[PDB]
């Protein structure tokens, strides 16, 4: 696409357009059709073990390099080709039909007829857009009219950000008073829109109409914005759309999907090389002792095609196999069920994970807060004893129908429920009007709104004690008791709680008794000097501040009526003035803020999902380092780190503290460098301007850290702190997420996993790997990712030491019989067609475990020796080498040695001596028996006893049927395998591993 550029969209009107916009699909697919062939093909043969093949089957058509026929070297790179390309198309038929389901959306759209259904894949620049109260947004609107009456509306964008704060969203302030939303499409208007960009929290727009007489024009800013992705609280909205698919705000954060390539496989790609390294110094050295004899370059072809099975396809279909194997035996475990494996290539990744980079809001947390804690001083009251609370306001209320403990709950209670920005809103139950609940106080049809859900908690808590908030206008506010009660309060200031301040106020007058009161709800830090003398705030704010609660604390201070003449006459001298207004007026209210009644402290819980506590646990205990990146802010970040369990109870964190240049990063670097067992939060800017100046040496400090959080993360810092942990540590990265703001850290990982988020899937659909909980991360690691790892490289490495014994068999057998014949080849061809008897034993490695699920599920510790590489090392590789040659020289120099009669003797005695070898090795190799091991190598013996009786009767052969066959063979497999079952029960009695402890 080209660079971007405003544009000017007129409502309605879609066909007024200077350019063509992209359709309003969501794509997640790697290719389309033009693309799919030539990058599959392409991803295929970049490797050197698929090329490998490729320019072995094209070195046929030269007529000098021939070598036995061309099906032999095209069905089995066919068969490859076929399968990888079914995988594939497979992989992007399913995406694009679970990109349907968003893409399928139905909302309604306004025309001059009226309203039309509209599909979301549909939605073009320019059109009005109804979206409904807990409906996704579909694309990047202007908020132009809502049927609410307070003209405004409510976005959840936790989705889009990862903030659990609520938007509050303000219409074009011309659209809303138009008297129907019919008259959106007779007005001539348009909004002048910035290109599109990235920033998910600015917009630089203007509305213009040109119907009305006097030009109306419109400065719009992100509080008249609705973005893709975000859900609308309550009410019915139109907007006019601005941008759609591939230039949503939620899309621009979002990466180009790739195709990823576990470390295994390079590993197994190294693993070729080195041996198609050492077959070309072997066929050098060979032509070398020849002197160079002419023609040495066609000889030394000629070499490499006749070992060319050194490197043998059966490892990669068995690899493939294997890996359909693992994602079949991911997608079938009901103890994390509804896992859905997409890059099901790479199951091996899970088991070597040693980064786990999470998101907060709807990952650990169900996005759903609690009152838990209310703290009195002298009484804590938590959940079990809320019927304590409720009986006190019952008594409260009673007694005048017919201090103490009673009373000052009472205040409490009604501080809290007063106390807030807190608006109830009522709807219709169908029967009862939205108006008759507006007059009832109906509790079915009260929802509570607020920007703040902790809000919201504190009233729904208040609502289950007695105290009910039934309604709420600008200078208004009503209570009802627990005797149906209705209490009329007037608000006669209220100061708005802002991120700085990190308090909020109100004053209010109770019409019941005319008296006068100031209420503030605050941080602890603020609040400390506000309120009066007391010995319990710090002390009972830090055990639940430790607990992992959000600490409010709740000061009353009654206002005499001249009291508050006289700071009504102050804060509106302070208003009226235009210089220095936010400082006076400041000065003015901290005037008031002072030697307030300390009432109480609140603990309000945001819910973690289900084992999030013993889940980190288990990740922690394996050696995985857990980081949380999350775009909501510091305190709800900090909090739920602590009621998790990233960061231990008695550990020590340092909030890095705000930082804007290259002389205050290194300061407050050099600070926490300081600190010993420390655990980091750190913001989104002070994270950009660390890694603009310092990236390696706070990427050193935060490896070294206990635990990471880092809030107010923007999308492209969760991506780029998942690049920068790959590129220092070299070691694997896993980003577990929920939303749009996890796409692009989920597809920079090594191993994405996506949470099924409650209001959107587009994490679930970029994902590696989707599931529903968090707590399956558990079992999808140390299980499954375990097992397929160590079923990987035992497989691997068994079918690379049956290739090279038959590699040193052949080698013997050609340098020692007849040193050159064709019957010397049909024998080579022959000892090559060996695997066929032990495909299916071999193949039965894909069940094998060391332990069982529930063993590695309570013994995390065995995962750390899978993050040091154990499985598959040079160490084994080279051991497995050493084996393959001993039992290929043992094999062959003893059918040359015992039994030198002719070509048929010695290769039947090789063939079967190496059938039972390599069934032995198949059983020794084995850690858990299963009964299907069992069958299949019961099933290949009897397989081969078949072939020596079909074969024994018809072409003539009667060596066999003899006992000299049968000990001659007795002693070469003994001499090939007895010393490995030596050394293995001797590793196995003095050194066991440490799973068998
Ligand atoms: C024990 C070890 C001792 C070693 C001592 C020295 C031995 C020297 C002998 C050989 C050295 C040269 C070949 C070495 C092996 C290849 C290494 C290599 O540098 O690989 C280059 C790439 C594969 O790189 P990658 O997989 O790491 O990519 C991953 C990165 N990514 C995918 C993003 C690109 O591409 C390739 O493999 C191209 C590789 C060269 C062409 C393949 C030749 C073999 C194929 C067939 C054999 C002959 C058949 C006839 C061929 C001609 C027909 C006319
Ligand atoms: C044969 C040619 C290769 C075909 C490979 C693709 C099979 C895809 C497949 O067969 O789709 C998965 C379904 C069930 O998937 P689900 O609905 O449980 O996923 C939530 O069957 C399975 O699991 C079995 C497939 C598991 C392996 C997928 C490819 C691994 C490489
Ligand atoms: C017969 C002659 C020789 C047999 C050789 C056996 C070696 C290969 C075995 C492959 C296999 O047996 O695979 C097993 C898995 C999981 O089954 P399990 O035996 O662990 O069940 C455990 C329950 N117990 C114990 C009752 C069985 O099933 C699977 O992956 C099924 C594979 C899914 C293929 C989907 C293709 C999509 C394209
Ligand atoms: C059509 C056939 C496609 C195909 O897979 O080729 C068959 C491959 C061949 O490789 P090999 O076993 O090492 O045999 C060496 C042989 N003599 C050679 O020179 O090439 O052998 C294989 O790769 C077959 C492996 C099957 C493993 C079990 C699969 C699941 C079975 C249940
Ligand atoms: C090379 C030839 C001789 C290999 C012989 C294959 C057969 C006979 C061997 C190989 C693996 C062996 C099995 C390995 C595991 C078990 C489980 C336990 O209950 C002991 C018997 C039993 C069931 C063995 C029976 C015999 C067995 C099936
Ligand atoms: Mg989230």
């Amino acid at each position: 696409g080209g660079e971007a550029r405003p544009r000017t969209v007129w409502l309605g009107h879609p066909e007024k357009r200077d350019q063509r916009y992209p359709r309003n699909v969501i794509n997640n697919q790697k290719y389309n059709f033009f693309t799919f062939l030539p990058g599959v093909l392409f991803n295929q043969f970049k490797y050197f073990f698929n090329l490998y093949f490729l320019l072995l089957a094209c070195s046929q058509f030269v007529p000098e390099m021939r070598l036995g026929a061309l099906y032999t070297y095209w069905v089995p790179l066919g068969f490859v080709l076929a399968v990888t390309v079914i995988r594939e198309a497979v992989e992007e038929i399913r995406c694009y039909v679970r990109d349907k389901e968003v893409n399928s959306q139905v909302y309604s759209r306004l025309t001059a007829r009226g309203t039309v259904k509209v599909k979301s894949s549909n939605i073009q620049v320019g059109d009005l857009i109804i979206v409904e109260k807990n409906q996704r947004v579909p694309a990047d609107m202007i908020f132009l009219r809502t049927s609410e009456k307070n003209g405004s509306c409510f976005l959840r964008t936790d989705q889009l950000d990862g903030e659990t704060d609520w938007k509050l969203r303000l219409p074009v302030a011309c659209t809303q008073r138009l008297p129907t939303a019919a008259d959106l499409l007779q007005i001539r208007s348009y909004v002048y829109a910035e290109e599109p960009n990235i920033d998910i929290h600015n917009f630089v727009g203007t509305f213009t109409r040109e119907d009305s007489d006097p030009p109306i024009s419109e400065s719009l800013s992100i509080e008249n914005t609705l973005w893709a992705g975000t859900v609308v609280a309550s009410g019915t909205v139109v907007g006019v759309v601005l941008y759609t698919g591939r230039e949503l705000r939620s899309v621009m954060n979002t990466s180009n999907p790739r195709s990823k390539i576990g470390l295994f496989d390079l590993e197994v790609n190294c693993l070729t090389k080195i041996l198609f390294g050492a077959l070309v110094v072997v066929s050098l050295v060979m032509v070398a002792l020849q002197h160079f004899a002419g023609r040495w370059y066609l000889q030394i072809i000629r070499f490499l095609l006749l070992f060319s099975n050194i490197i043998p396809i059966s490892l990669r279909v068995n690899l493939d196999m294997g890996k359909i194997v693992y994602s079949w035996v991911i997608r079938r475990d009901s103890k994390i069920p509804g896992t859905v494996v997409r890059s099901s290539t790479i199951p091996e990744q899970l088991g070597r994970i040693s980064y786990l980079l999470t998101d907060k809001t709807g990952t650990l947390t169900q996005n759903e807060m609690i009152f838990k804690r209310l703290h009195l001083g002298t009484v804590a009251y938590g959940l079990d004893s809320m019927d304590e609370v409720q009986s006190h306001i019952f008594s409260i209320y009673t007694q005048q129908s017919q201090r103490t403990m009673s009373s000052r709950v009472h205040e409490a209670v009604k501080a809290i429920a007063l106390c807030h920005n807190v608006t109830p809103v009522y709807e219709s139950n169908g029967v009862t009007d939205q108006a008759e609940a507006e007059k009832q106080y109906e509790d079915s049809c009260r929802v509570y709104q607020a920007s703040s859900p902790d809000e919201v908690a504190l009233v729904q808590w208040t609502e289950s004690v007695g105290l009910t908030l039934v309604g709420r206008d600008q200078s208004s506010m009503q209570l009802r008791t627990p005797g149906d009660q209705i209490l009329n309060f007037t608000i006669l200031q209220i100061f708005p709680f802002t991120y700085e301040s990190k308090r909020m106020g109100i004053i209010v007058r109770d019409e019941s008794t005319g008296e006068i009161t100031f209420y503030m709800k605050g941080a602890d830090v603020v609040m400390a000097g506000i309120v009066q003398y007391n010995d319990w705030l710090e002390e009972e704010c830090g055990n639940m501040a430790r607990e992992g609660l959000r600490v409010l604390v709740v000061a009353k201070k009654s206002l005499a009526e001249e009291q508050y003449q006289d700071f009504e006459a102050r804060y509106v001298q302070a208003k009226l003035s235009v210089h220095d207004r936010s400082l006076k007026v400041a000065t003015v209210i901290e005037s008031l803020e002072m030697e307030m009644e300390l009432l109480c402290l609140t603990g309000v819980e945001d819910q973690l999902q289900a084992d999030v506590r013993p889940t980190l646990e288990t990740l922690r205990n394996a050696g995985i380092k857990v980081w949380m990146l999350t775009g909501d802010k510091l305190e709800t970040a900090t909090c739920t780190a602590k009621n998790a369990h990233l960061v231990t109870r008695n550990q020590d964190i340092h909030v890095f503290r705000l930082v804007t240049n290259r002389g205050e990063a290194h300061l407050e670097l050099n600070a926490f460098r300081r600190k010993h067992d420390c655990a980091l939060v750190i913001s989104g800017d002070s994270l950009e301007v660390c890694l603009k100046y310092y990236e390696y040496e706070f990427m050193e400090l935060a490896c070294q850290c206990p635990a990471v959080v880092c809030c107010r993360c923007a999308p492209t810092q969760k991506a780029q702190i998942v690049r920068l942990l790959q590129e220092r540590t070299g070691k694997l990265t896993c980003a577990v997420g929920d939303g749009g703001n996890d796409v692009s850290m989920i597809q920079e990982s090594d191993c994405g996993v996506g949470v099924e988020g409650k209001e959107g899937k587009q994490a679930s659909l970029a994902a590696d790997f989707s599931i529903t909980q968090f707590k399956h991360l558990g079992r999808l690691l140390m299980v499954h990712g375990r097992n397929s790892y160590k079923r990987s490289a035992a497989l691997s490495q068994f079918v690379i030491h049956r290739s090279l014994c038959i590699s040193t068999m052949q080698a013997v057998f050609s340098s020692v019989f007849y040193f050159a014949s064709v019957p010397l080849y049909q024998g080579f061809l022959i000892i090559g067609y060996s695997t066929i008897y032990t495909m299916f034993p071999v193949f039965s490695l894909v069940l094998d475990k060391d332990v069982k699920s529930e063993v590695a599920m309570l013994y995390p510790e065995l995962y750390k020796d899978l993050l040091k590489g154990r499985p598959l090392s040079y160490k084994t590789f080279l051991i497995w080498v050493l084996i393959s040659i001993y039992q290929g020289s043992t094999i062959m120099y003893g059918a040359l040695l015992l039994f030198e009669s002719e070509f048929v003797h010695i290769v039947a005695i090789s063939f079967t001596s190496l059938i039972l070898t390599e069934l032995l090795m198949v059983a020794l190799t084995i850690q858990t028996w299963h009964w299907l091991m069992t069958v299949a190598e019961l099933l290949s013996l009897a397989c081969y006893i078949a072939s020596l009786v079909f074969l024994h009767e018809f072409i003539d052969v009667y060596f066999i049927a003899t006992l000299s066959f049968l000990w001659k063979v007795s002693v070469i497999t003994l001499v090939s395998c007895l010393p490995l079952y030596v050394l293995k029960y001797l590793r196995r009695r003095f050194s066991p591993p440490s799973y068998s402890k």
